[PDB]
């Protein structure tokens, strides 16, 4: 390795940030860029957003700062918590796991179920209305003291290296927010650099992305993860694999600018001999208001970090795709 | 609480000890026995066995040291792990877990499917042959030296305390060998006492609990777990619950000198005034052999302790359950 930036993804991973409570995450990074940013500033939505430089072009770079995990949704008589899923967490990976809550409380989760056709009629079929998560409680007086109705959860999984492969919880999109804390950190900025630490925009809300935050920038940058598939069978020639550098795309069918971002990415990999895998390009359908949505706003592209069990407790990457995405990114953004 | 069980049960539930390969929780057995026991032997099977006690009734306690767990049946050009089942494992409770294997080697379980269509149809019947592990290896080289095919693994998953329980992998049965270690320590015996820390008998082959591991007993309780019905709508009467005390039985169609011993721990249970609860008989069939089978061999009981979420990575006991067990039996075997 050419960085040292394990412990950053050791404590960004294992921080607890699920949609609605950021605060550790965004606390750490700012922790981490004291003294290599301009300012700061956090907007109405909870995106953090910092600064560097003051070269003449404005260039974004976001990562989310928001993990998968559960929302406490009722508390049962016995003290059994009802939940329903925050971000794209599947029943399945939940089944059988510890859950951590914001104040530290631990929970298992069981699923409902007593015989073995019962058991199996429901887990084949998986539902969170059959799941429940047990914190020790005796009472739903107990239990609402310790994880009342709204209460976050995240996995109780953290950082552990797999035969030099990384793995955590939250890779998505830790791994990306580290990536920018990095570049900060070793970056001498040609640009006006932004890092945005992004909370995700919920499907049927206004979020703040598409107006860059209200950041005036020339260039938008998502750093975020893509499934590594180069697992079992699922072998496909044009997978994105890990080891295969940074997932360079664009969306479909958008502009000449954002082209040309995806066109002097491929460039600098080029020149400087960095992997880089190029990825299908981000479907958003084949309509009218799809055209017209990619040729306004900011040009923007994406970098991806190949990661392999997205949305388990065990998300995988390997270092050097890391530290692969870092160096294209200073290479690109740099004098 | 009034005994001081919780490292015990932390050391031995954290213990590396599928079956095939229980060598570490043996160690720990004999090391915390150390000065408790008179002597001991371990039978061609993997059966430990140890004694105290010089009294004229014959008594053994048995408890499984084996856990389940997972074994490696092939690796594949890439570095992935095929497995099957060791003891009942669900492949639904591997997903996205951990594994641990014996040279200290950590695994994630994956599952083969790339579109949402065939992972669904895949995990609503899920099968191990579609499952694997990845423990970070690029090759079939670089995989079969870390882990040969014949190598176990367990859940990586150890010891917490959950608001006042106990939740650990292995509960079931390694509370038991607890129980059974902490009797040794405390009692003074009124019988020749043996403890017997036994391997579990696959159905299909010849096992040596029939014939009391060689011992000749006039009385073998087994030291079991027993799942614990008190969990969200698995709501019944009679069911055996977390915090009701050992869970006491015989199998069904027991001879008159098991059925006494049952009478007999009632008796004491009834007398010191320690919580239990009658658990429904051991079904064994209703025909001309099982009838025999139970009127031969060793007058013997069951003692349990109730448990949540048994096979899941996420056991949970109440630490009350289990010093009433010792209590029951060091009363019962005592003067």
């Amino acid at each position: 390795h050419h960085h040292h930036m394990k412990e950053l993804i050791r404590k960004l991973t294992e921080a607890f940030g699920p949609s609605g409570r950021e605060e550790e995450v965004r606390s750490i990074i700012l922790e981490e860029l004291e003294g290599h940013i301009d300012g700061h500033r956090i907007d109405g939505l909870g995106n953090l957003i910092v600064w560097k430089g003051s070269g003449e072009k404005k260039v974004i770079l976001d990562a989310h700062i928001d993990e998968i995990g559960v929302v406490v949704t009722n508390v049962d008589d016995k003290g059994f918590l009802t939940i329903e899923p925050v971000g794209g967490v599947s029943p399945y990976m939940l089944l059988g796991k510890r859950i951590r809550f914001e104040n530290g409380t631990i929970g298992v989760v069981g699923m409902e179920g007593e015989t073995t056709e019962e058991r199996q009629e429901n887990v084949r079929k998986l539902s969170f209305d059959k799941l429940f998560i047990d914190i020790g409680a005796n009472s739903r007086e107990e239990a609402q003291k310790m994880c009342p109705i709204g209460s976050f959860g995240v996995y109780d999984s953290g950082f552990v290296e797999v035969s030099g492969k990384y793995v955590s919880k939250a890779m998505d999109d830790r791994i990306g927010c580290a990536v920018i804390v990095e570049v900060f950190k070793r970056i001498k900025p040609a640009v006006t650099l932004y890092g945005v630490f992004s909370v995700q925009e919920e499907v049927g809300l206004v979020g703040a992305s598409v107006a860059g935050y209200g950041v005036p920038a020339d260039e938008a940058i998502a750093i975020d993860v893509t499934d590594s598939a180069d697992t079992p069978k699922a072998i496909k020639r044009h997978a994105m694999r890990l080891s295969g550098g940074p997932a360079l795309k664009v969306k479909d069918r958008a502009s000449i600018s954002s082209k040309r971002i995806l066109e002097n990415l491929i460039e600098i990999a080029e020149k400087f001999d960095i992997k880089y895998q190029m990825e299908v390009l981000t479907f958003g359908g084949t309509n009218a208001m799809g055209y017209q949505r990619t040729r306004e706003g900011i040009p923007s592209a994406t970098v991806s970090i190949p990661t392999r069990y997205v949305h388990s407790p065990s998300e995988m990457i390997a270092p050097d795709d890391v530290e692969a995405t870092v160096d294209l990114l200073i290479r690109y953004l740099g004098a």
